[PDB]
């Protein structure tokens, strides 16, 4: 229930204003006081600390939180050394910023509980959307399989879902649609969908983008 | 088959480069670091050394051929403006580039960038989910209130059958899908079965979901 | 009614003492010490502030001014978030000092109300004093026409304005004479014109020209 | 078609250089910086990089054959300073010089400058008279008490003509131009009419332009 | 006749090349110091210029060929961590590697290096006995308790015999060594006689030792 | 009976902290705070100074020290002028680390009473072990003769010391022998050695490494 | 009577230690705060101030003092500008540290009263001892002539004045001999000079160089 | 003729190669500044751009062949004390050094520098003396008591004869000379007379010296 933001960055910054938000008791801690100062108003406590001191890791009471989250990135040693005292300071859970692959690494060996690569991931995702400039948002179920919500074009204006026969015709089924803002779940064969509307479709990644080859 | 140019290898454009071009487009790299480069040739149709702030060296690698062009400079803020100045300038189609705050947002907004992105700020959202929620794997968003999301299946819900389960009377969402060690199933049927440590994926309201996973999970 | 100036470099400065002087609200503004110490006695009020932080902003009531002048040269990020957290707040006149054609853009882009480009435009003025030492200063009325003050020669010494007969020789007119500090304006044809004296033409440029060239 | 030598490739410097060409003067650019060189290469007679606080580049460059020598050196003050030293006893006829505060002025004053500029300070009171007079658009000053503006007409002076603006028995100034969506008007009759939006020329005393302006605008 | 590889070419990888080399070893120095590897080139069987934290750069050095790598960085711990890291991915045997601090031994620990030493932390011990104790010149542990210990003989001790000084009964001890003049002396026999400024080599429990030195000494 | 060390890098802090281990009065003297504030506790007292400042060094009262230890390493501007301030105020004995051959001279020519090359021992030894892994420790009586302590292998397990008859075979003699822990001394010609036991002898380097050689 | 010496190097330092030890008022004036307690105990007052910052100048009583020294060495900038203040508040005399040829250029015109090169000095004074082993110390009368001190050689043991006949030899004169410390002033013929004795000889310097190759 | 090796072409070194060369004495002007040996080359005999710490290149500039080495580097003290140290290892009969501070002079003294040298030091000596008392105009101390003074004369001296001005007697001095106008007069004859802004030289004690100042000038 308690949770500790240590290096107050784009990521922490995020994963700080988004676990307070929830109304999660959050501990903030950056190096910079300009920092501390801005995200003062989202913390639950905001305190300038050197985090590869572990005095005032012991001063911050840092044994206390069951997450604590690592977000330093353009200081790897910073990362690995305070990454290494949490551990050694026998915390439960420890959440990792990693800046590459070789710093993944040593923070695997080290014994982190979860590492992240927030740009290296989110460059796929964006990729994706390049590539296809039809795909919105999606989440991979496996390497072969993916559920996708897709912009619909001119051509799928006022179909119907019998109509597009993702059943049968690509073995997909189609899980929702989004109309001016309105959602529709599990929806009816009879639901029609216009122009610039989000359809949401499930399935193997081949036969989805065979439907936006044919289909769409 | 499109062209792509893309400019800033960082993390966050190296992977957009790797990812591209596994695909199979043709992707441009282009830094101005000479390590980089040597770096992401491997991993590009072509790779170019150039200071992308540098007009004669832009028209140089042919930058209006492309129809897509990213900016992927983050930490030199003025760079990344700089850029994309030049590049709504040379009339390219599409622009998109990294944001670092929310300013810096503004500007590319205002001389026009095509789409603007902030992978951390969007990450540290899709984290937080799990770090509040362990239970959650992952999930995507179809609106404000509505969410499709995998979950890890705890001896809570050991050999519980989907229509013990009635999710859809009982919570008003629907299970689309159940992984049992790296096999996956679709669209599974109400006799399907549900072991510990599997990836559960359940479609509906935000607060439904929650509401399942504290009186079911 | 209000006047704020942010960045007291050598333009910002004169600004702000030329505005000071006319007896207005001026508040200067910098992040260094020194100079705000020595533009104190030149402003309304002088305070220290980093105008790229909102928090400090707000803090000077920048919101009250009318006008608010962005000085800032050699960082130009700074100067251009300075800008946009003003037109964010809503500033009526924006007045901001470009350092290069690209910075005039973005400014330009994110709503400046005036752009200014001190250099660049003074290299021409002291340019074409440069290329026609009889010039002193001048104005422009478009790009083909100007009003001159020349610096009068021994061709030009004892002579009378009907003797300059330039309505008629150069089709142009003479504004003013100046002699040993006296001005005189809308002179008669019996005035009399006497060497390094300042003399006023009004008519084309290339008719003004061809007065130095033949007459002067 | 005299020669001119520019040391110092700034913003000053810089227009002074493209601004002198275009004239069609001879143009000499000198700057340490070697993307300088190249990027005023295109506006000036020759481009030569060079460090004009080293005497031997100096006379390599030829500086004596030059009637007029340009030191357009701001930021490193000892620089600029040192230029101006070297061209003083190399007998350059005309030295113009940037300056950048009072005690720059002095010293470049007493080690024999020709001429002495303050391109910001100079400026700030031209634009000075536009923040607090947003009426003037653009001036020039005959001497400490009597100018010459531009004044842009407001609604209130629509349609009316210059004999009902007796300017010069009423403020005792004269009306030397009007400018009308671009077609300019030089010496009008009392006949002619004045829109807004309009650029009017006025001569007089700055009291006298002043009070015009607070009663007939 | 084994092949090393010495990455970091300091004061500690530095005497380790020296000594290894002098020993007749076939040693590698590796250093980004492009003056190191002269200065080494003349104590190395091959001195080449490369930088440790460069895996094609490392694979040039053919370091999969050294049963041996040593990597003596010191200062730049990102570089001594990441070295040691490509390393034990390149599954090199043995992995020797130099400590900055507590916390660099415990990366280095947890990525598998096979061997890591203290340099400073070591002679700091050695160093420090003598401060407290003038008398020992030289010394090597056998235990927490028991060790060899090298004495200075004093005045106290001067013409006296090894049965006179029945440190075997006495203080439980045995006399190794006596070194006189440079003139070593073996097992010496209990009518040994030793002089001041001699070299006395004592064994057995420290404060059995210490003791002997506060008494006999 | 009263000790000073100057300077807490890594030779210096071990120094400071094993000195005081034993019991006896230390000073640790620093120019940074955090090491100061570090070694706090591992000295008697602990001091921000700044060593080539003579006032502070007066003011430590380190004419009171008889020995006074310059660990300073990476400045040797700084390392070699503080030893000179000391011999200067007629300091018994001063201990200092050198960095090169070169550090070592200028300290020689200056008075310092012992000079140390930590690293450049240590590198010896280590290579020692490096080209023969049998080797643990040793001590060098002189160029020729030295005492080793070496791992026992398989071929001496279950071996008895009349068995291994260094002093005939190899002219050596055997000094103690380590099992598990357990300690042996002046061992008898009845004792056994074990594998991986440590296996104290003393001798000639090349009749040592002959027994290695032939015997292990 | 009242002295200010601003820079306190090598230079300033010397200036100022020694206008002290003679018992004059002397404020010693430096930027580095190190330096002001040094020389506090060698100037009459010793105060913290930036030389180019008019105010601090202002705040000194700079004004009030007959004698300025500028002993600015390294930043030339600093030398020139504080130089340029004094002379605007009319100081009656500056003397002022020159670093190179252009240095002393731009402080002749700015209105400095005293320039001077020390090192440039004495690297001559200093060269002609090295090429003349034989010259402890000299002052030139003019291009030509000179005032020598020189060390006596095995050559002029236990010789005399008039056995030296420099006045018809050489044309010099003889002013003083120096033995063992003690000094004789216009030293009669019968004089003796014994080796390794100070020699000051008075006249051209070709004859006094003569002297040295012949005589001496 | 003999030979001179000069080590740092500082301000000082600077002087010293100039003057020595002048002489017509072969000199070698060393320094690690690329720069600086271009600027002195026309003054040296031979110029070579050397880092003087660097003992193969110190052997390479054949350094034994000099019986005075010059070190004048001031601001790097390291390099300063570095280079004596090696020149003293190499046997340099006569190494002159300059010295910054009262303890870079006792490390060079350690170290075996034959001549230390205080240029500024020993001027502002020199130049206080002028401060104090604006009548000397240079001067040289035959002891700590007895001076040789170089007098500039007042109005109060004014066509006074040396015979009025009994110097031997009344202040137990000597009046060497006497510059007028350039014209130079030595061992002037009591006849001889002084007009103000002429250079006297006078010789005695310094106390007898100023006492006459006071009441003669
Ligand atoms: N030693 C430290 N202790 C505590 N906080 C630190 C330390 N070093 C850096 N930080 C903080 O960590 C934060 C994130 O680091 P930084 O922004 O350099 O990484 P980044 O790669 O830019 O991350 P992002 O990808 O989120 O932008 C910074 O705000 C910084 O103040
Ligand atoms: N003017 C420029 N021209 C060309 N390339 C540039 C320029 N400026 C920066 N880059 C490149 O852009 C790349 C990305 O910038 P950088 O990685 O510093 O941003 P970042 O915030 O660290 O992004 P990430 O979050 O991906 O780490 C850098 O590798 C750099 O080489
Ligand atoms: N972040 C900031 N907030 C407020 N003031 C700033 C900031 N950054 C710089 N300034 C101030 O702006 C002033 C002008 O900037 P600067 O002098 O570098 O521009 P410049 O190009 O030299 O302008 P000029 O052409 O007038 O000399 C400086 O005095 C500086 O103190
Ligand atoms: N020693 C030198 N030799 C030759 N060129 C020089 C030297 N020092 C500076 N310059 C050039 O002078 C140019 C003008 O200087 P700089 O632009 O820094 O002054 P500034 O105050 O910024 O002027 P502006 O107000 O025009 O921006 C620089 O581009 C630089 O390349
Ligand atoms: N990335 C790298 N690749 C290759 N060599 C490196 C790298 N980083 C450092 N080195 C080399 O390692 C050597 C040893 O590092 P360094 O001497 O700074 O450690 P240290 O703590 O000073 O060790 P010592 O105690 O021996 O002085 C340096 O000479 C440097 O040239
Ligand atoms: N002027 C000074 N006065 C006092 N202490 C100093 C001074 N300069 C440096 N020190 C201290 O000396 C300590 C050791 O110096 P440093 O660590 O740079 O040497 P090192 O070569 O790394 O030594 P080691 O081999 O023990 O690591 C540092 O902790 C530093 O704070
Ligand atoms: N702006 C300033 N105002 C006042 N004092 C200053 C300023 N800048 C430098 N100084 C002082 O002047 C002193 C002399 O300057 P510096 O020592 O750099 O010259 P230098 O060439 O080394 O002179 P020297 O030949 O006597 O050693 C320094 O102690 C410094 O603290
Ligand atoms: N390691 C080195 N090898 C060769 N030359 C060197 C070295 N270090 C310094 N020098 C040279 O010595 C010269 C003199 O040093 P520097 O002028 O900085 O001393 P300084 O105190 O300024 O002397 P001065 O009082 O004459 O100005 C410098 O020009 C530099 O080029
Ligand atoms: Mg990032
Ligand atoms: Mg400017
Ligand atoms: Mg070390
Ligand atoms: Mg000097």
């Amino acid at each position: 229930k308690q949770f500790a933001v240590i290096g107050l960055g784009a990521f922490g910054g995020s994963i700080c204003k988004e676990l307070h938000r929830m109304g999660h008791e959050v501990l903030a801690v950056d190096i910079n006081e300009e920092k501390v100062n801005a995200y003062a108003s989202y913390a639950t406590h905001a305190v300038i600390a050197n985090a590869t001191e572990e005095n005032e890791l012991l001063s911050l009471g840092i044994r206390n939180f069951e997450y604590v989250i690592v977000a330093i990135g353009a200081n790897i040693q910073a990362s690995t050394l305070t990454t290494l005292l949490l551990k050694e300071l026998d915390i439960p859970n420890i959440w990792v910023k990693a800046q590459n692959y070789y710093h993944h690494k040593v923070l695997e060996k080290i014994g982190a509980d979860r590492i992240i690569h927030p740009e290296k991931d989110m460059g796929v995702k964006i990729a994706q959307s390049l590539s296809d400039e039809n795909v919105l948002n999606y989440i991979d179920l496996s390497d072969e399989y993916s559920i996708v919500e897709l912009l619909a074009t001119r051509k799928l204006d006022s179909k119907s879902i019998i109509d597009l026969n993702v059943r049968a015709k690509y073995g997909c089924t189609i899980l929702a649609i989004k109309h001016h803002g309105d959602i529709c779940l599990s929806p009816a064969p009879e639901d029609i969908i216009r122009e610039q509307d989000c359809l949401v479709i499930m399935g193997h990644k081949k036969d989805i983008k065979r439907f936006e080859n044919e289909g769409m």
